[PDB]
């Protein structure tokens, strides 16, 4: 067949992507409760690259593809990854401008409130309809019939484990099967006089799993003293398949955070309440959902009993964060998170008071290239032996390039 | 080493490709004779993408590469494919303009009359010499020393099976080994006064398999009333390795088709005769060869006894097709195929009268983007229980983008 | 997220690469000592492609990636490779121009004197600092914490085997584990009046393996009669882990080569001395290191007893090469290598006199596209049965494109 110049063909195509290097080390003393989600890296060199292409195919049609490279070179003792790129997203977008509506069909990162919306977000295959007729307001309905589960491993509900009672692979939240996911969302962004108001409502029926419902409201000023306030409730009501088992509970999470910025300083204060004393519950579908703005620390919400994607235990946490930014370039800062998990089990496995301190540096070298580092210290008041405390420390150096 | 700008490097390069989505569902009632070639999709999302690059490397030399992505996301009950692209073709082309001759060497889609010439055509590694000294006439000689067999699965002769006699994997046409393939072809395209005449002659020796010979002639007018007439004979004579087994027969296929187009209407009428009553034979090497213009329906020639790439049974079929094209944009149409398979086996497995009706819609959204759909109904007069009939229905929705 | 035009994005990017086809056949008579490194190809079609991209990411920062395709289509009897591309190198380069210094971190081809610096060079992950403050002089320090070992197979020290004493997989140089590699180098290139002088010094500590030290000096005139002289010493001192085993010896290699070119003729003369009579030693880390300019022939230094990446036996070799270049386009030439291996083992396995003759053609079709061929004949005076000689012949046709 005929072939046209590559130079002509690329004119039709937009591109973006990410290149991320992490060097992670996570140590644990003997008494620490370990699990599939805590950082167990031993001086690993981790690379994650994604390149996204979007091509205007025909009038009102776009095709999108994402290639992903996800690899680790071991530091001490040691693999050196030999991997290629995989097609991580592949979809078609139809846009009818006359009614401000788009239909997105195929393998796509889901980007819902209960999944990670970043680099490593849950992917699935389905259809999404998005309407933007009302200025500031995005309305969406979606249906998903399969999930790219394997790539996520322990991030996905039902695929995480924890160590305890002579077993290394206790199932945090047992899921025998999963159905389609149907839902809808209303997401607002309104520029008001004093600042910007971002309310969201999300509803979703995940067949065989649960009915999920979430409401969030954020308000953010834009003047000297800038401040934000954000609150969220996420709950779910279990499907009968799980309800009949009597060892699960409906999910509830309440969260509130305030923050302030002035003269290069920033601080934040917040809290959250979630989980059940005696029964396994979940807040999100994958990892920490899109809840990053309402959490703090790095490792504490991965501790057994406190995970947001399946665990037993009632959690209450408060936190404060603060830092100073030199020259709008280098921010040095810290997080302190304190709280605990209440358990009804006689073992109280995962229970007790928990604390995390994190020292942070973030260096914005250019608008596209950011270097960062953290040192996280987590302390459990009750470890494997519950009458003794336990420490876990994690160090990360990261380079992050976006284009 | 030194590196030049990507922007300079791409000037040397031509590109083409295909993006195809299919949503297929194929149902079978209990009495239907199933096999490795009938459509057994259950609401599968199938993606096939190919991107071809050709670069002028030096005076008179081109290098070509094809990347292929071939993946399925399961609909009901469900995988979500995590696959990359593979190098499906990789070859060098030398062109001597002074004698209108080219030499093509390496891993290349074969594109012979006995293989599929489309997206999913048999690939092999070898050499091809093509001469175009005589206007309208292409002469070629070729030699192939290995085949990309695994990618083709049941499309390839010797790799198909059928269900029957308490067994799920009966071998349609047993091939213990295969040798090199040598052949030659003369392909004509002549613009005459009334229209265009396309005769072809193909000869090939496939060591350990058979000697293949095919002649085809097509004539196609170009005025109101436009019409085409095409006839073909394909035969083969088995190599001694198979001849000695006494359970195989030499292949013979005769085919004829006429078509007419007027005022947005089109119709076609044709027939074919192929196979042996009692012994296994073949017509093509892979799938349906390049015989698509001489067949109709979708699933009927995949029924056990009727496959063109290895089966037992003497087949006679007639068909008619027709449709109307609105606005040169949307064609609604239908196929009716009727005939049967004569078997000498006491079981008459695969035998009996067979029928297929297909309803079609084809929507040419742009010159490059085509949407299409079919609903196929196949009826066997003799099923697994031979004194009862059997139905098989297949629905496909397809989006096809070519560039 | 927002996406910019691909056409803009590529402006930031430099590219280079290689496309190589080899057709190799290596025959052995019954008495030949075979091993994991001799050419055992049977009319194999071998493809190796690499494409390298380097992008300016930010002020003073570059990111580099190499994609590799390494595949074989079998000739006689026969696979047809279905493989994609893998990320073979991935690294960041920081350059401070004020002090003529660069820091290179990540997965990178090592390119040290003890590894192949060509297409198939050892890759590892680590850090390199390179200083070019003194004109002509490059100073470097490096640290490597993991090796891409699997890709190299028998090229890597500790991963080669040989046939003998009723066993097919005798370990040439047994390595139970390997540590980090730290080293430094000083590499000079000085344009003097008469020509160019290229001295090198390399030092490296490979934990658990050995301390390596190498000095090389090359001198090359640039007038009628042009000539080169080059000498090298490479030695190593074994780490205690191997020293304690008493079956290994410290490495020593001495080499000298002279060459001359006049009126389209070229010739060279050289010699080398390396290895230990009774104990396993090595010269390089991977394949033949960067020693290609000090060797001749094709297969002789792969014979059991003579490998430069782990073997037992004391080797002494001399060689002469010569050829004529027609029109600065086609060189026809030959290599003759003669010597032997002294062994203290009662079997004298790998020992005896050894000879190689190679006939060569090299055709420079364009500056970027080179065709080449060789016919190599190797003769062992002592084969598997030591009182009988043994032959091994190897034919290669190659096409090589660089951009
Ligand atoms: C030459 C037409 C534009 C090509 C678009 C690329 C399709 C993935
Ligand atoms: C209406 C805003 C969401 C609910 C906030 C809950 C905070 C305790
Ligand atoms: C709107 C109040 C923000 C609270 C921030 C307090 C952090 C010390
Ligand atoms: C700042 C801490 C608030 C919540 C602590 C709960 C302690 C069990
Ligand atoms: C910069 C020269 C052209 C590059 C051709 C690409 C080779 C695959
Ligand atoms: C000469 C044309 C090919 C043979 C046609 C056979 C149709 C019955
Ligand atoms: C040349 C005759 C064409 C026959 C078409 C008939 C279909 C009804
Ligand atoms: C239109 C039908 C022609 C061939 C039918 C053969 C029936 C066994
Ligand atoms: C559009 C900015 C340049 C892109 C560089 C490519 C990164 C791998
Ligand atoms: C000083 C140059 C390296 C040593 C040469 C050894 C040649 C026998
Ligand atoms: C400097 C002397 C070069 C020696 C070359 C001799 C080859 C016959
Ligand atoms: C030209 C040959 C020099 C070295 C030969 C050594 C013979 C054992
Ligand atoms: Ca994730
Ligand atoms: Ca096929
Ligand atoms: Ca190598």
């Amino acid at each position: 067949g005929a072939m046209g110049p590559l130079e002509e063909a690329i004119k039709d195509v937009d591109v973006s992507g990410v290149l991320r290097y992490r060097y992670d080390t996570g140590n644990f003393d003997k008494n620490f409760l370990n699990n599939s989600n805590l950082n167990n890296s031993k001086q690993d060199h981790k690379y994650r690259a994604q390149v996204n292409f979007s091509a205007a195919i025909a009038d009102n049609f776009k095709a999108f593809v994402q290639f992903d490279y996800n690899a680790v070179d071991g530091g001490t003792g040691a693999t050196n990854a030999e991997k290629g790129l995989f097609v991580r997203q592949l979809y078609l977008t139809y846009t009818n401008e006359d009614v401000a509506t788009s239909v997105i069909a195929g393998k796509q990162q889901l980007n819902i409130i209960w999944t990670d919306n970043g680099v490593d977000g849950l992917v699935g295959t389905g259809v999404k309809v998005v309407n933007n007729s009302i200025d500031g307001l995005t309305l969406a309905a979606f249906a998903v019939d399969s999930f790219m589960a394997a790539e996520q491993g322990s991030d996905l509900l039902g695929q995480s484990t924890y160590v305890g009672n002579g077993k290394n692979n206790n199932d945090s939240f047992k899921l025998d099967s999963i159905g389609n996911l149907y839902g809808a969302a209303a997401v607002g962004s309104y520029d008001l006089a004093g600042g910007q108001f971002n309310p969201q409502l999300w509803l979703a029926y995940w067949d065989q799993v649960a009915f999920f419902y979430a409401v969030d409201a954020a308000y953010s000023t834009t003047i000297g003293i800038n401040w934000t306030l954000e609150g969220a409730y996420l709950g779910n009501s279990l499907d009968s398949e799980l309800d009949d088992k009597k060892t699960y509970a409906n999910g509830n999470l309440f969260a509130l955070k305030g923050s302030i910025e002035v003269n290069g300083w920033d601080a934040s204060l917040g809290g959250l309440y979630y989980g059940d004393k005696e029964k396994a519950s979940t807040v999100v579908i994958e990892d920490q959902g899109n809840l990053g703005s309402l959490l703090a620390g790095e490792e504490i919400f991965y501790t057994t009993g406190s995970r947001l994607n399946g665990d037993t235990g009632r959690n209450i946490f408060g936190y404060v964060t603060g830092g100073y930014t030199f020259n709008e370039t280098v921010r040095v800062g810290a997080d302190f998170v304190y709280g605990g998990t209440k358990t009804e089990a006689t073992t109280h496995l995962g229970g007790g008071k928990k604390l995390e301190a994190v020292a942070r540096v973030d260096y914005k070298y250019s608008p596209k290239l950011n270097f960062s580092a953290f040192y996280s210290y987590v302390n459990l008041d009750q470890g494997v032996n519950t009458n003794e405390s336990a420490d876990h420390s994690t160090v990360r150096l990261q380079a992050l390039y976006k284009f």
